[PDB]
């Protein structure tokens, strides 16, 4: 029952505005685990569970979308003390988040910018359809199991419950924030998500972040560092229209050219991992 004898600590994987991480493994089976802690004082949003108690919204959202999908990380168990909550999740091993997988190797092969970004895309479908909108996708928040060439989705600590209505708030990173909350500070959950996902993709595809200023968010001219397809180029500055209507839905992405004959994970593991 206690926290103490069901895990093992290991070391502080990283910590920051979400809270802090550490490695751990569950002592029952030895299985590897993430143990994250968050204070209470320092939590973005509040969310409420259906017996009544009041909880951190990735409690919530990752309740939702607990299924047998390894697109999104597992929510083994929680832990409420005093001043903070505790989360269990699944720990992949070996892993890699995606940004040290860019910063290590480069600019990302299309083909292998393809395999992942078609992971993140079908991770995304399944959190809208739970009613889940992550609002921090980027490659900080994509683990890669490197052994079976799998991608899943962390920190869902700045989502939302997904609405069809204007949302007003936001906690996510501002250089993959759209144009109109950097105007407005308004936008529609999945036309926010869309604008995201063109930042990621150019950033696998170029080894770095189209914009870096408010200023260069909002005039939305992309410029390419290095050498992409006219096929990607095109599905970048689809995802990355100044308008939010006209802005793909995650059915024309996937539908694109450039999105076809995509590798299986186990084959992007094979090719690339290995
Ligand atoms: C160590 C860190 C934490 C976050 C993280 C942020 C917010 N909320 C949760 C986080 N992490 C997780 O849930 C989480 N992290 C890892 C992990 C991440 C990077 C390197 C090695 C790892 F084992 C594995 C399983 C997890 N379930 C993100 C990054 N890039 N690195």
């Amino acid at each position: 029952e206690p926290l103490e004898s069901q895990y093992q600590v290991g070391p502080l994987l990283g910590s920051g505005g979400f809270g802090s991480v550490y490695s751990g493994i569950r002592v029952s089976d030895n299985l590897p685990v993430a143990i994250k802690h968050v204070e209470k004082d320092r939590i973005s949003d509040w969310g409420e569970l259906p017996n009544g108690t009041r909880v951190p919204m990735e409690v919530v959202l990752l309740k939702k979308v607990s299924s047998g999908f390894s697109g999104v990380i597992r929510l083994l168990d929680w832990f409420e003390r005093p001043d903070s909550f505790v989360l269990i999740l699944e720990r992949p091993e070996p892993v890699q988040d995606l940004f040290d997988f860019i910063t290590e190797r480069g600019a990302l092969q299309e083909e292998l910018a393809r395999s992942f970004f078609w992971q993140v895309l079908e991770a995304v479908r399944h959190c809208h359809n739970c009613g889940v909108l992550h609002r921090d996708i980027k490659d900080e928040n994509i683990l890669i199991d490197l052994n079976r060439g799998e991608l899943k989705l962390i920190d869902f600590g700045s989502g939302a419950l997904l609405k069809d209505t204007v949302y007003t708030d936001f906690d996510g990173t501002r250089v993959y924030s759209p144009p109109e909350w950097i105007r407005y500070h308004r936008y529609h959950g999945r036309s926010a998500a869309v604008w995201s996902l063109g930042i990621l993709l150019y950033d696998m595809v170029c080894g770095d972040i189209p914009f870096e200023h408010d200023e260069e968010i909002i005039r939305g001219q992309v410029f390419f560092r290095q050498r992409v397809s006219s096929e990607c180029q095109h599905l970048i500055r689809w995802c990355l229209a100044l308008r939010p209507s006209d802005r793909p839905t995650f059915e024309e992405i996937q539908n694109h050219p450039w999105m076809q004959d995509v590798l299986l994970p186990q084959e992007t593991a094979e090719i690339h991992l290995h």
